[PDB]
């Protein structure tokens, strides 16, 4: 798509916004992943969806792209704190950075 | 509405809008779909959702637009290969593609 004049525009912006703006974004993310990973599978008792540290990465980055259930019962033995940590990750990255990335974008 | 003056701002908005930009990021988008679609279809066993090319690829819009379930267990032989496969869509489309041609359409 470099033969026309209007999708050049369009193929060099993938690369940009790629290299420049999304390796950023993905460089803190991973961070709060992490944290919240941890934070959150740690407290769940061994027997909800929050089993391992793999599934509730998967869990936490389905909910910072809308997918899935903030539901409260998952089996732990503190709940308003997993509920607290559970809200507090949304407001940081569905809320605050992934919207931030999209300014930056822009 | 183009007897008013603050409407013929709305009605040729829709025009210039889908002439300049949705034109031109649906004929990149749509490269993006045909190749994930024959990618996720064609590893699927023949027996979950994603049987067809063409149930596939509605899977896939789905999940563009914010709907649909990127749940783990469809009827795969390699399913760390789908998930990847998933994980990639999501980013280069869901965050990378679209917020881009609003920033474009903005
Ligand atoms: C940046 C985006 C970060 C998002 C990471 C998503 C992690 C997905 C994940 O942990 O999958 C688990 C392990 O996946 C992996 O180790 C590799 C995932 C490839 C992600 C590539 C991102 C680009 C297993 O899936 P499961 O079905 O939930 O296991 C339970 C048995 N049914
Ligand atoms: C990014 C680092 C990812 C490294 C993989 C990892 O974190 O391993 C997990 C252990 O979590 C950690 O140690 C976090 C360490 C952060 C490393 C930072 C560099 C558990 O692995 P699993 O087999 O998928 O879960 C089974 C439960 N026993
Ligand atoms: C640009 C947006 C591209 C999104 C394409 C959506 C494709 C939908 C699709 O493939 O529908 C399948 C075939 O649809 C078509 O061939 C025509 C669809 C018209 C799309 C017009 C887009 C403007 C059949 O639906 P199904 O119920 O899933 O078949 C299984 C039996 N129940
Ligand atoms: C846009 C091209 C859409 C052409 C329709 C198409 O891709 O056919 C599908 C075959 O997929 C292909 O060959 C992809 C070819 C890309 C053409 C690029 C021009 C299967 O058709 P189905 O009857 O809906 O599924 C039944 C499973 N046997």
């Amino acid at each position: 798509t470099r033969g026309f004049q209007s999708m050049g525009m369009y193929s060099v912006m993938i690369q940009k916004v790629i290299l420049h703006d999304v390796l950023k974004f993905l460089f803190v993310y991973i961070v709060f992943l992490l944290g919240f990973g941890v934070a959150l599978a740690s407290l769940i008792e061994k027997c909800s969806s929050y089993g391992s540290f793999s599934d509730a990465v998967l869990e936490l980055f389905k909910l910072t792209i809308g997918l899935g259930d903030l539901n409260i019962q998952q089996n732990s033995k503190y709940p308003i704190l997993f509920l607290f940590l559970l809200i507090t990750y949304v407001i940081l990255t569905f809320v605050l950075l992934l919207n931030m990335l999209i300014a930056l974008m822009g």
